[PDB]
This record gives structure tokens, C-alpha cells and sequence, in this order.
């Protein structure tokens, strides 16, 4: 109320020093109701100043001057100067105009996208301000669409400068926090647009077990329902709510079998053709909606209609949930048209997410992005990406940049959805990224040739995919703790580099590089390997400090930008001196919570990690070479400790503390072994290999080893040898 | 009043046989006030005819039929047929529609343009008509913005056919003539976006003197004011009105020192962030504008506001003008937004140009183009061109085409502003064009690497730049006389070829070729030299008549299109038989008016030149080999005469006449010397050089010399040798 100012037909609410709501009302009434985007305008009071005259008003905070000259909002009447110097003359917002500096957000979908597509703006800007227009409908108390806002213009001016994390936290306070995911969502999902039988699906699930690949989720795509069995007078088989009985003669029994294998089960739902007269639930729906059954009147999709939504959840989904379906894959691609003006995809995500909470605690959906605030309905489903290096090269940037509009749970089809071209190396690189993405869901097109099964590929590719898929389940504790941090504290699992390093120009120059939780920095390789090196590469920016390759221990002295090379089976993931990462020791075990945690410690500095769980909190501290583990509640959990290289403690129960000062701090990784391996795999001349090995062995001074490699005629081989010299310096 | 016709809600004013004002008024009131564009609708009466019926009206002049069918102006209701056959079916104007043939005009700026950008239409068309919409606000008697015209549509139909010069003269009568420039504007300007001190700036000015480079103007860019010293709470240091005291501890003394060196002084003004609380004039401005100083209320830029404009001119510029600032570089790039709907750049140019007349007679500004009529506020400042061959290749066309909307004083950054790439040959070619452009202002970016100082470059490039910079000061008499002709007679200094040769197709095919005053035709080279020839080239159209290279005397028989080759140190500039060009003999002397004029005469025909000056008129006549000089008033001025090659008279005082009939008419230039030089510099085989020299020396018949060069395997060498044979024919 002191944070509220009316002037002419406008209303201004100073929510934080850095966040102002700006409204216009012809009627003099302004909007207090929630909207599709905004769930909460309750914020603690803040200091600001006002200069009010007859004709004009200026609102002044620590970061912004907002001016209003009266009348209708125009670029001339409503504008703001930030109190920052990030630019020479892009420090002014004008109503209705775009400025430079927006770091972007996300978009609905990657359907049919081969590589890059345009993104919407987010709330983050290098120049320190962004405007988020609220164009949505108002809600009722219980979250039904109520109609048009009486605030016919309703904007949020963000003026956080480059405090991106606080901008995002306050956005979550305005639009509501992301809910907690359930632990099962963070495991591997299996999916394929393939007409499995109950028998061939269970045989595939048992082959995953036999192949030592853990799964959390069993997706059944659209061939679960009638497709070619649909008479053409009704249109296509794309939408379906009736089991194909040939393939699934006893659905509940099939779902019981997946449940006995400790899998959660989801079905594809294409809702757009509604419930037509051939469907199994049609007689019930027709009775509830008073349809003309002798004229075979369809229950057309209509999520604006309360009776339709009830029949959809109770009489269409209800019978399938009773057969054991755990959650819904909402797969909408049929446009944004409704008589209400609300995007049907928005109505589906909002209502289905709420309905999912009835059957299961912290339940999810799987659906496309439905605009600002739709993070309240995880998980994101990016859809029909084209299978290409260009698509993979876009995806890490896409994923990290989405955190800028608070949409932090994108599930991409890992390996790409459709079209494009076969390349087992592309499939393996894509799975490496997926394992270090918010969700790891293997999925593919209707092709006989696009299965993401590891054993589709040669023995090298298969073993590497199996190792990465196991690593995903090892990461579930770290992922689930970051998930609770997203839900409780408004911090993204995947952050662009500029969230941690806002003032470092290099944090804006590595689009595909990101922080993954608080302990790991990932630089996926998204380019086909150089056949002369038998290695792929990516330019990595190393922030100030000592960094270790998470897998090898190879060290890097920051701050530096350095091209790094990896075999197709290895991924650039880095941890700082002092990093502590927990890993499940038993990733193949079907355990609700890990019976055994490996604490992986990176030497050379202090650190700590807080492991949040369903029913506990465990703190791991590393302070002057003393490692301590405590928990809120006690348990039988057995702790394993790995300090750099060496397993120090194995399966020790309860709370404890152990001194690692005089333990071996150094990893195995050495310049000589790594040099030999890189030269050995290279498809270069044996004379060159022999000369490089002899000269780098005989030349003692680091500066002369570098001078030697600088004479090499292969420019990319120079860069690979320079990486090793830089790490071995 | 007889030249005025009302019909339905329309008003038509026949201003010339070739110019009709077309107005629409809902209210039946039509607009008599001046607008931002139009200063004068007083024109002498002309004959025309009217066919008026109940429903329709036709106005008939010597060149156009204008029809109006009544009602609202639409493409169907308002249209015109020209009485010309320049096209088969583009001879009709339709209201609101574009036709072919417009020869274009100019645009606001070359900021961030690498090469070509789109231009606005001008008033010139190959098909003989153009419409100039007046969309501006009305003015008061004294030239303040009065608001919206009551003529809610106000157009000028030009139907001059290809009498382009008369179209432009009548446009100047409608919109007001260009003012006279002061003589100092036509000299060399020094500018660099560089943080000079008072000491390093004067040392640079004294280095120009020592290097024999004359300057008229000393520009001080934005580092004159506080930049990094501005607290970030106020935004950037881009706008500033406070001297940086480290660099300029005594500003008035520094400006007195430039004034003692006979330089005019301008400062960069970035007006867009107005006068903020840290500035030195802020306490005065705050008092005048009743600002809240304890809340550090900014005097935001507002040129719609009379009190703001007064405080800006009196309390912000005023104290700097008293320190000695001669005129203002208005450097606006922050958009076209104002509550009035008037472009802030327009308000700045109109008001600053008027305010500049208080301190100095015929004073100037330096600012971007602000639309039709803004020629009333010279000089044009094109801004942040990209440093490239593509940008230089665009600039002569840009400059000549601007005359088509009467904007004849463009000042380009000579050598290009920013980004792009280093090439000393590009810098030298750019300076050659600049010397033959309306204004010769050297300027460059904030780079340590972009200085336009001649001694930045090697000895060859340096000497050539020094020779061109001296030539600019030799040209000041010719430039200042053309300036008075622009102001008094509405003729551009720089004309496209089609102004003189409207019916010659070739005058439309040499975009970069132009007339420079009445005596010189310029074809700048704007392409990197061919390294095999060690020469650059340009295709020149030579109109009917005998033409001489202005520098060498090399002759050309028109009419012909011919590729001409020059070393990087030489520029294609041509004069007709009979041409008389005055040159200052003492370009390095700091003389208000030249004490000594060289009259350079090209033989083979009669001619004359009228030298207009501040306080005199001198006529030079060349009639059957008799050269006479007379003046309105007498003086001590000493005249030197150069007839072709030879200095005939040296430093002869007062009026006189001398017979040159039996003086040597022929220049030195000869085929043999020129051939030897071209072969000698070429990076071709010595066997080829030897064979070409021997064959062209031994073959006597011109047609067989041409047949010989036609067999040469080097196509561009053929063209170079053909130029020499054509000149030596
Ligand atoms: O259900 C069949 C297919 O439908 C749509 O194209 C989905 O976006 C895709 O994920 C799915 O495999
Ligand atoms: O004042 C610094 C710079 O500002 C703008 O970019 C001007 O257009 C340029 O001419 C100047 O050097």
C-alpha cells in the first residue's frame, strides 16, 4: 500500500528495489487477481523515492528511474533509465520498444528444427533491465480462467543489473516456485515411436536389465492405442484413448509387469481430435456431455469447457490410470486457437499438472512450453528435433538459456527425434549431453532405423552408451538434491556461465558451456571429431582457480580459454579444487534411496556439499584436509570416500570424520601417458608421431616444448598438444 | 489566389508549371503556416488550365494532368499523367503508390553501414515526376513547433521531367535556400576519438604545421568531458558537459592556443542523457528548471520544452562558448522518440543552427540528416561508417545522390569510422575522395590503430596524403565560390552526371562519377589496385568534347566510356578544353583571403570562371586566346597564370589582359613516357614488358598498335594499354 502509487490512469507497485509492476486502467479499477503468469504479488516492503508534480511522476530505486508523463502509455510517455553503466546508450527502456542486451529465454518447441531457432526474450539482460508483459487472463481463487484483466496493460520492469540469480529468485516469487520433481523423473527414460506388443516391450525392458542399463521410466508411444484400426470416416488414428488389443490384450497386467520392474509408466496423449464415437470411453463421455450418439457426435477437444475437462480426466484418463498409468505425456502440436483466447497447451499443462497430484505425490506431466510461468507444470518436452550435429550443437545453449525465463526442466529427445542422418558418434555425443541435462529421455521417430538402444551400435559405441546411462543413475542423488534446491530456493540445475561470472566477458562467449548444480562445469562436444586426431574438441573457458577433469583428474589452471580434445567415448566435465560430488555406489539396484554413497573429493582446497533427500539432509565438509559427514537423522547408509584417485574408506556406517592431509592428493593423469595415447590414435604419419614423442620427451624446458609444437604443420594437432602441455605445466 | 483551386475537401496550388501543392481538410480549413519542411509558398503566377465538372476536376500545366474525382484521397480518386514519354507506362502517379524511376535522395546516417544502405526517395525521377509528402508539424512566425497542420494531407507533386537543376532550385524556393558556409568549413578538419591532453593535442597541431599539412578545424571528441570519472549510479559517461580536468586543467587557455594557430574549435555533444547531478552546470540548470537537487533529479533531454532548450543553450553550451568553443558537433544516435512526434534530431539541428548564429556570422553545426528541408542546418555528419573498400565504393554515389533532396554538405569520416580492416591504400583512396567531397574531415574510432595522421603510414602513403591535404586548401577559393552559388542560386557543389547530361544513358551508369563545381569532373577509384598492374582503375564516361586529366594533362576525346588506370598516389579528375580553375598559391599561409591566386587554364576552347569572395567578385575570361582578369573592387592580390603546362605570368597585381595564342598550348604528357612508366611498375614478366615496349615503339599505325595489344593474354593490361593508345590517338 505504501509500495503502491497511482498517477493519472496508471498504477505502479514497487515490489523490490529492482521490480516494478506498471498498470493502465481506463475504468480506474486495477487488477488484484492472479493471472496465468503471476501467482503472488506479496513482497516485503522496500525503500524508494517519488518526485510527483502536476503533469509527471518519477519513481527512484537503487537501480532505476521510472518516468510517467501522463496520458496513454507510449514510447514517449512511459520510459526508465537504469542506474548502471553496462552500455554507453542502451540504459533506457521505452514502452513498446526493444533494447539490446536481452540474453533470451526459450520457445514452445523444437518440432521440425534442424539446428538453431529464434528464442523469446527472458528477464536477463547484459544491460541490466527487461520488461515482462503480463498479457494473460485472470484466474479465480482455485485457478480457473476468470476472463480479461481490468489492468488492460500490466507489465513487470526488472532492473536487477547483472544479479541474474536474484532476478530469477524474485521471478519465482512473482510467478510461483517450480514444484519438486519426484526422484524417478531423474533416471533414464526409454521411449520409441514403435508398435511394441506387451511381450516385445517387456522383453526390451528385460534386455536393458541384462545389458546393465538402469531405467526409471517406460514411455509407451501412440501405437498403444488404435491407429490403422480407426475407420477413416472418423479422421486419423493420431488421437486415441482405446488400447490396441492385438498388442496389449491385458493392459493392467502389462502395467503391473512394468511396475514389478520398478518402472513408472506414461502413455502418449494426442488430445486434439477429442473423443470420437469409435472410442472405448465414448459411451460414458457421450452420456456425461449429452452427445447425439446416433449421429456419432464427437466430444471435440475443448479445455475451456469445465464439463469436457471433467469427462477427460474422470472418464478418459481415469480408466487408464486405474489400469496403472502413472502420469501423462501431453503431446499437443495443433495450434494456439480457443474461443477464450487461452492457448490450449496452457490449459492442458495447468489442468493436467493439477489433476496429476490426485493419484501421486509431486507427480509430473511431459509437455511443450506454454509461456512465462508454465515452469509450474514440469516437465518440458521439446519435441521433434531434426537428427543432426546442428541440432545437438544448439541444444546445450537452448537448455542453459531457458533458465533465463525460469523453465529449468527441459526434456529433449536424446539423440534427436526425426529425419536428419545416421552417425553413431552424433548419437553418443547426444547421450553424453543428455546425461548432463535436466532430463535423460531416449526417444526417436517412427523409422525402423532410429532406435536409441545402445546395442543398435558397434561394440565401442554400445559400451560407452552403457557407461553414460549407468552414470546418469550414479548422478541421481546430486540431481535430486539440486531439484529440491530449484523448488525451495529458485536456483536452476543448469546455469549459463554468466550467472556465476556476470562481469567476465568470456562467460558470454561459450554458449554451450554451463554449470550443472554447484560442483560441476560441463563443456559438451557437439562437433564431429577431426579424423586426423580421432578426437572431438570444444573451446573451454576455465574461470580463475584450479579445475580437474571430473573423469581423468587432468588439471587446468584458470583463468584461461583453451581448446580441449576428447575421444568420442569421453566428455569434458570439470570440478574445482575442493569439489565434493556424491554418487550412488549401486546405480543398478532398485533402491528408493541409496543404501551406499561414494563421496568424490577433488583436492587442493576446502569445500562442502549438502545432500538433500526425501527424508534427510547429509552435510559433507572438507576443511584443512579433514572430511566430515553428518546427517539430520541417523541411518544404516554406508559411506565410501574417494580422495582424488584413492578409495580411503569403504562402506562405513553413520556419522564420522577422517584426516586426508597425508593422503595422496595427486591424481594418476600424467602428461606422458596422455601424449602417447593422443599420438597413438591419430591418423597421421608414423614419422610425425615418432618425432613428436622423441622431441617432447627430450626437451626439458616447458617454453621450448611449446616452441617445438608451434612448428607443427597440423594446426589442430598443435592445439591438442598445447592442451596437454598447458595441463602438464 | 488565381493559382489556388478548391474542389470537394481538396485544395490545389499551382506554384510553378511543374509544382502543385495538393491538400485535404475534413474541417474545410487549409494550412497557411510554414512546416518543418516548407518555409515559403510565395511563387510568381503561372498559366494553367482547369476542366471542372460536377463530380471531377483536371488541372493542366505544360508538363502534367492532375485529376481529382472527389471524396477521400485514394489511388483511384487522386492521380496524374505527365506530358512526357520517358517511359512506356510509368507516366502515371497514383496517390499512396510508388512508381519506377526515382533517382533517390539520402538517409539519416551511415552509422554501422558496411558498404551500401537503402536511401529515401528524392524529388528527381528519370520518368519526370516525384511526390514529396509534407508530414511535418506547423511552425510559428519565429519557427517554434505550433502543432498539427489543418491540412491533414499536404503533398507537393513535382513534374519537372529531367530538368533536375530547376526542380532543385524550386525545392530551395519552397523549403528555403541552403545558408552560406563560412570559409573555415572548407579546409581540413582534424578529429579522433582519442583521450588527448591539452598538451598532446597542441603538440599534434604543431606536428601538422611541421609536416606542411594545413588545418582549418580542431575537433575535440567526447574524451574532453568526464567519461570513466562518472559514477555508475548516474549511467554512462557518453553524455558530458564537464571538462576532464586531468586532460584540460585550463580549457579557455587551451582554446586560446588553438585560436592563436588560426583553428576553429568544436566539441562533441552527446545530448541524450541531459544534465545529471554530477555535472558542473547542474546547480545552475537545477535552479532554472526547479529540479529536486537532494533527490539528484536529472534535467532529462527534452528539446520540445522551451525552458530546457534555454537552459541547454545559455547555462550548458553558454559557459563552454565563453571558454572559446566556436560551434557544436551534435552527435545524436538515441532514436526518433518525443511526445510532440517531432524527431529530437530535427529539434536539435533547427534550434542549434539558429542559436549558433548569435556568437558567429554564417556559423554551422555538425549533425546527422533530419529529413527534407534539414539542408537549412549545415553541415551533414554521416557518422559511424565501417572501414572497408565497400563503404568507400558507396560514398561518392551517396554524396552526389544526396543533391536530389538538396542535402549538399555531407561530411563523411574520411578513411571510415570504425571496425573493418587496415589497408593504407584504402585510407589514401578515401582521402582522395574526401578532398573532392563537400567537406574534408579526418575522423576515426576509439582504436589505438585507426589514426588518420599521414605519418601513421609508410613514406609513399604519407607524402601522397600530405599532397592531397595541401590540395584541399588550394581548392578553398573554388569551394567557397561554389558555396556562395549553393546559397544564392540553389546549385549543388557535387552533382550527379545526369544534372548536366539528362538525356545521355551513360550519365546514369557511372554511380561514383560526378561534377565538382562547374569546371571539374571526378571519377574516384574505390577498388583495391590490381597487383599485376600496380594500379587501380574506374570506368569513366567522357561527355562530348576534349577532356584533360586535371593533374597530368593526359587528353581524352569524348564521347567515350573508357577504363582508366592510376597509381595509388594519383586520382582521375578531369577538366574540359577551356576550363579555368583558380587555386590558392599559398595554401600553408594563415590568410583570411588568398594574397595570391593561380589561374590554371586548359587550352583548346574559350571559357570563364567567376570567383565569388566575402568582399569581391573576380571574373577570368578566355576568349580567342585572350585571358582577362577583372574585379568589382581593386586589391593588392597578385595573380599567377598557368596556361596548360607553363607559368606565363607570376604575381602580377590588379586587373589585366594577356594574349596566349602563340603560347605553348600542349601539355608535356606523352604516350611514350606514360607507356614506359606503366610497364616499369607492373608485376609482370620482363619478357612481356620488353616485347610490349618494342612492338608499340616499332608499329606506326594506331589501328595496328591496338591490334597488337588486343593479342595480350592479360585482359586488364590490354585495358591499361588501350587507355594510353586512346589518349595518344
Ligand atoms: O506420438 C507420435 C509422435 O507424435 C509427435 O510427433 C510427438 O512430438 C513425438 O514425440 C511422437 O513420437
Ligand atoms: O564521441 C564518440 C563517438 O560517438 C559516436 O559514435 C559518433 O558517431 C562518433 O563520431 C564519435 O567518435
Amino acid at each position: 500500500n505504501n509500495n503502491i502509487i497511482k498517477f493519472d490512469k496508471a498504477r505502479f507497485t514497487v515490489l523490490t528495489e529492482h521490480l516494478i509492476r506498471i498498470e493502465y486502467s481506463e475504468t480506474g479499477e486495477f487488477e488484484e487477481r492472479m493471472t496465468q503468469m503471476v501467482q503472488n504479488r506479496e513482497f516485503s516492503e522496500v525503500n524508494f523515492d517519488i518526485i510527483e508534480k502536476e503533469e509527471t511522476i518519477e519513481i527512484i530505486t537503487s537501480t532505476v528511474h521510472l518516468y510517467y508523463n501522463g496520458g496513454e502509455f507510449t514510447n514517449a510517455s512511459l520510459f526508465a533509465d537504469v542506474k548502471f553503466n553496462f552500455s554507453v546508450y542502451s540504459n533506457r527502456w521505452y514502452f513498446g520498444e526493444k533494447s539490446d542486451g536481452n540474453l533470451k529465454g526459450t520457445t514452445r518447441t523444437l518440432d521440425m528444427i534442424d539446428g538453431e531457432c529464434p528464442l523469446e526474450d527472458g528477464i536477463m539482460s547484459k544491460n541490466g533491465f527487461a520488461v515482462l508483459a503480463d498479457k494473460g487472463k485472470v484466474l479465480t481463487e482455485v485457478g480457473d480462467i476468470a476472463g480479461n484483466s481490468v489492468s488492460t496493460i500490466d507489465l513487470y520492469l526488472f532492473a536487477y543489473g547483472r544479479d541474474y540469480r536474484q532476478a530469477l529468485k524474485d521471478f519465482y516469487q512473482l510467478t510461483g516456485n517450480t514444484p519438486k520433481l519426484p526422484r524417478f523423473a531423474l533416471g533414464n527414460w526409454w521411449s520409441r515411436y514403435y508398435d511394441y506388443s506387451d511381450k516385445s516391450y517387456l522383453a526390451l525392458m528385460d534386455k536393458f536389465t541384462d545389458k546393465k542399463v538402469p531405467l526409471s521410466v517406460s514411455v509407451i508411444d501412440m501405437d498403444w492405442h488404435k491407429v490403422s484400426e480407426v475407420p477413416s470416416r472418423f479422421g486419423s488414428g493420431w488421437t486415441g484413448y482405446s488400447w490396441n488389443k492385438k498388442l496389449f490384450p491385458n493392459p493392467e497386467n502389462f502395467i503391473d509387469e512394468l511396475h514389478q520392474r520398478k518402472l513408472k509408466v506414461t502413455l502418449n496423449d494426442h488430445p486434439a481430435d477429442g473423443i470420437r464415437a469409435f472410442e472405448d470411453p465414448y459411451p460414458q463421455v457421450a452420456q456425461t456431455l449429452d452427445l447425439n450418439t446416433e449421429l456419432e457426435e464427437a466430444a471435440k477437444f475443448d479445455f475451456d469447457n469445465l464439463k469436457f475437462r471433467k469427462a477427460y480426466f474422470e472418464e478418459v484418463h481415469g480408466p487408464l490410470e486405474k489400469e496403472g498409468v502413472d502420469f501423462w505425456w501431453i503431446d499437443w502440436q495443433q495450434g494456439a486457437i480457443s474461443k477464450s483466447g487461452v492457448d490450449p497447451l496452457w490449459l492442458l499443462n495447468h489442468y493436467q499438472y493439477q489433476n496429476a497430484q490426485k493419484k501421486h505425490k509431486n507427480n509430473i506431466i511431459l509437455s511443450r512450453y506454454a509461456g512465462p510461468g508454465s515452469h509450474r507444470y514440469p516437465l518440458g518436452f521439446s519435441g521433434d528435433s531434426v537428427i543432426s550435429w546442428a541440432s545437438l550443437d544448439f541444444q546445450p545453449y537452448f537448455t542453459s538459456t531457458a533458465s533465463n525465463i525460469g523453465y529449468t526442466w527441459w526434456s529433449h529427445d536424446i539423440g534427436g527425434h526425426m529425419q536428419g542422418y545416421k552417425d553413431a558418434e552424433l548419437s553418443l555425443r547426444w547421450l553424453q549431453f543428455g546425461v548432463f541435462s535436466p532430463i535423460n529421455r531416449l526417444h526417436s521417430s517412427k523409422s525402423e532405423f532410429t532406435s536409441k538402444e545402445p546395442w543398435h551400435f558397434d561394440a565401442v559405441i554400445e559400451q560407452s552408451m552403457i557407461d553414460f546411462l549407468q552414470l546418469r543413475h550414479q548422478l541421481i542423488p546430486y540431481l535430486y538434491s539440486a531439484n529440491l534446491i530449484t523448488a525451495s530456493e529458485g536456483r536452476a540445475l543448469v546455469e549459463p556461465l554468466y550467472y556465476e561470472y556476470p562481469m567476465e566477458e568470456e562467460a558470454y562467449q561459450h554458449r554451450n558451456q554451463y554449470l550443472f548444480g554447484e560442483q560441476l562445469m560441463v563443456a559438451p562436444i557437439t562437433e564431429k571429431m577431426n579424423s586426423l586426431l580421432q578426437m572431438g574438441s570444444v573451446e573451454v573457458w576455465f574461470p580463475e582457480g584450479t579445475w580437474y577433469d571430473f573423469f581423468s583428474g587432468q588439471p587446468y589452471d584458470g583463468k584461461v580459454s583453451l581448446k580441449v580434445y576428447r575421444e568420442i567415448t569421453e566428455m569434458p566435465v570439470f570440478a574445482k579444487a575442493g569439489a565434493i560430488i556424491p554418487l550412488d555406489k549401486n546405480p543398478l539396484k532398485k533402491e528408493e534411496i541409496p543404501s551406499e554413497i561414494i563421496w568424490k573429493i577433488f583436492p587442493g582446497a576446502d569445500g562442502e556439499y549438502l545432500l538433500l533427500e526425501e527424508d534427510n539432509e547429509t552435510k559433507a565438509e572438507f576443511v584443512n584436509g579433514i572430511f566430515t559427514v553428518t546427517s539430520k537423522k541417523e541411518s544404516s547408509r554406508k559411506h565410501t570416500i574417494i580422495y582424488g584417485e584413492h578409495e580411503i574408506v569403504s562402506a562405513k556406517r553413520g556419522e564420522f570424520s577422517i584426516d586426508l592431509n597425508g593422503k595422496e592428493e595427486n591424481f594418476d593423469w600424467n602428461f606422458s601417458t596422455a601424449l602417447f595415447r593422443r599420438l597413438d590414435i591419430a591418423e597421421i604419419s608414423y614419422e610425425q608421431k615418432d618425432e613428436i614423442l622423441q622431441q617432447l620427451s627430450l626437451i626439458e624446458e616447458h617454453e621450448k616444448q611449446v616452441a617445438f609444437i608451434k612448428t607443427n604443420e597440423n594446426q589442430e594437432l598443435q592445439n591438442s598438444l598445447f592442451e596437454l602441455l598447458y595441463s602438464g605445466k
